[PDB]
């Protein structure tokens, strides 16, 4: 009856078992069971998947099976008469930096990636979803609602293909459909150095022995090093505009170049990786290639894990943080470190702290050039404004001085996500994120916001003024009850997002303990984790503990002027000091001694 069994797609692998470095696929962190955590095996459940017929089918796809006796609503109907709003004044966030916002997306492509199945490459399915609106198998496509805008100038739906499963990735009848986890679990820099060998190789350079990373040959940010290009096609970088033939980035992670800050931090983190392996090799002359990578490697991974958990999670979680995620204990072999099918729609109150320009600021932290400040849409997979338009640097000043929206009950999604969403392979900035999340939040058989709350030890509304209670507002709570007809029928990600959020955070009661649970099992259940006794010597731990935001910029770019607290709201010149101050990374304890 133990179904350890199933999972026919992995390459089972043996474990070194006393190596000092982790895996690129994640394999052989646990002894016991040594693909916890592994990339490219099934999400964890906290709960039961909730399907229509209790095996695969999300709930809304036949259109006569209630939930509860009541039908769901249209995913694109939620999002417009709740996530939408025309008013960008008021909107932002006076006390986060942009660079909360993008932090955030950083960690989350660390962690998590549930890609589309792969089933229709050579076919016209894609066409035949997108062209004909025909739902079937992995076309489960975002039909519009009547009075929809779209309706009359896209057509009667927006395409939307369902998430890989384990085991077979296409046939029948499995104790209950279980989407993948593509990259490894472990807070472990796979964004950077990817989650597969195949991947992780490509990415190194492989001329030389100086254990770096490959870089782009065809350009340069003022002598400082870009990402290699992604030479496969069709390339969205280049479909956005065919002139500038800009290809995306090549990273650990697929996703580097979905909009330009996120290609802009994954060209940070390559440059610290290359910039403390001339470093190593500096004081160890003696160490060769691969000594060199692993050890940059754990160095960045390590960076992530402080930044993370010392300056992000506890102005995310606030006065929940030290309930979820009390002070580390060391490495603990009975935690899953395993991310959840629920984390992955729990992170995604990110969605609500984007905000609907991106401006590129000069070294005085004022407009750099006529067309400073762009839309966020004109800036998905667009790789050429930076190659074609200043480097990073001016998109760096950005991060740092202006700000993140704020969640807001009447202000959700900004329409440069909620209306205007490209997505590589159909052809029109005319997507939504929001429907998006909610269609996902049915294909991977998520529970209703009660069955979360009760998780959660929190109370269950199951009327119009319980759920008022809960959300602190009548007229949201009325919308949500006008749609879902029951409190156990809201979409857990629209759901946890209407909670006002708890003291000093930016999420509710609900996220902050999904979130707090997680953050709480990957570090825990990390044998590698830098703070676990043995991982660093206690003197490299002393030197780790002094890393900052601040200082990754100054290293890593030709900025001068740097926030103490790069996540906090912080305005030039005033909150702005000289890099000579901040603290930097002594590598002197990584000094090899040959006796
Ligand atoms: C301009 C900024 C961003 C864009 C354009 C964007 C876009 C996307 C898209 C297209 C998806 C795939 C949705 C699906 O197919 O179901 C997605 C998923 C996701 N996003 Fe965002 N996003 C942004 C910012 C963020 C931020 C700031 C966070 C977190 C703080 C975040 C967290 C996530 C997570 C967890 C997922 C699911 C990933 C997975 O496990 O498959 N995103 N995002
Ligand atoms: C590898 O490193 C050498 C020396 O640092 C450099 O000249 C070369 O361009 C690099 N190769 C690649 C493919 O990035
Ligand atoms: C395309 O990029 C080129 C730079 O090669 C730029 O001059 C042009 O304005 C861009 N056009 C669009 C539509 O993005
Ligand atoms: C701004 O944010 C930081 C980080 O949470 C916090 O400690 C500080 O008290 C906040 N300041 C104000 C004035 O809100
Ligand atoms: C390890 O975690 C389990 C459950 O995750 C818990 O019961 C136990 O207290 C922990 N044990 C140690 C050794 O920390
Ligand atoms: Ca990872």
């Amino acid at each position: 009856s133990w179904e350890v069994g199933c999972g026919a797609p992995v390459p089972l692998v043996k474990c070194d078992e006393n190596s000092p470095y982790r895996t690129i696929t994640g394999d052989c962190n646990n002894r016991r069971s040594p693909a916890l955590g592994a990339a490219n095996r099934a999400l964890a459940r906290w709960l039961p998947a909730e399907y229509e017929d209790g095996l695969a089918l999300p709930f809304g796809w036949t259109q006569r099976k209630t939930r509860n006796g009541f039908r769901v609503p249209l995913a694109r109907e939620v999002s417009n008469k709740i996530v939408g709003y025309l008013d960008e004044e008021g909107v932002l966030d006076q006390n986060r930096s942009l660079l909360f916002m993008q932090w955030g997306q950083i960690v989350d492509h660390d962690l998590d990636f549930a890609p589309e199945t792969e089933l229709g490459s050579n076919e016209h399915s894609k066409t035949q979803c997108e062209e004909y609106c025909i739902q079937g198998d992995n076309c489960f496509p975002i039909m519009f609602p009547k009075n929809d805008p779209k309706l009359k100038t896209q057509g009667k739906c927006m395409p939307f293909s369902r998430a890989g499963f384990v085991c077979p990735t296409p046939p029948y009848q499995s104790l209950a459909r279980e989407q993948i986890n593509a990259v490894t679990s472990f807070l472990d820099a796979s964004l950077v150095y990817g989650s597969e060998p195949s991947l992780a190789s490509r990415l190194r350079n492989l001329s030389s022995p100086l254990g770096l990373m490959a870089v782009n040959q065809e350009a340069w940010d003022h002598g400082l090093a870009y990402l290699p290009f992604n030479n496969k096609k069709p390339s969205p970088c280049e479909f956005i505009n065919t002139t500038a033939r800009v290809p995306c980035f090549l990273a650990g992670d697929a996703r580097a170049s979905e909009q330009i800050l996120l290609a802009t931090a994954h060209t940070l983190l390559l440059r610290e990786h290359n910039r403390l392996a001339r470093e190593l090799k500096k004081l160890n002359p003696h160490w060769n290639g691969e000594k060199l990578y692993q050890e940059a490697r754990k160095i960045l991974g390590a960076f992530i894990q402080i930044i993370t958990f010392r300056d992000y999670l506890p102005i995310v979680l606030g006065s929940e943080m030290q309930k979820w995620i009390p002070p580390y204990q060391g490495y603990n072999n009975s935690v899953d470190p395993r991310i959840s099918n629920v984390f992955t729609f729990a992170f995604r109150f990110g969605h609500m702290e984007v905000p609907s320009t991106v401006s590129r600021l000069d070294e005085n932290y004022q407009p750099w050039g006529p067309e400073a400040e762009l839309p966020l849409h004109t800036l998905f997979f667009n790789t050429w404004r930076i190659i074609k338009d200043g480097g990073i640097d001016p998109l760096v000043r950005g991060l740092l001085a202006k700000k993140s929206k704020l969640m807001n009950q009447d202000k959700m999604v900004t329409s440069e996500l909620r209306n205007k969403l490209f997505q590589p392979t159909h052809k029109i900035h005319g997507f939504d994120l929001a429907a998006i999340n909610l269609q996902r939040c049915r294909d991977h058989g998520m529970p209703g916001y009660n069955s979360w709350r009760g998780f959660c030890g929190l109370s269950q509304p199951k009327t119009l003024k319980g759920l008022q209670t809960v959300l602190k507002n009548k007229i949201l709570a009325k919308k949500l009850m006008d749609l879902y007809k029951t409190p156990d029928n809201i979409d857990i990600w629209i759901g946890g997002n209407a909670e006002p959020m708890v003291e000093r955070g930016r999420v509710g009661p609900l996220l902050a303990c999904l979130l707090g649970r997680q953050f709480q099992q990957i570090r825990d259940g990390d044998r590698f984790w830098w703070e676990n006794p043995g991982v660093f010597t206690e003197k490299q731990r002393d030197s780790l503990q002094k890393v900052s935001f601040s200082r990754l910029i100054c290293d890593n770019t030709h900025i001068t002027k740097v926030p103490l607290h790069a996540f906090q709201a912080n305005n030039y010149p005033h909150d702005f000091v000289d890099c000579s101050t901040v603290d930097k990374l002594d590598l002197s304890p990584w000094a090899s001694r040959e006796n």
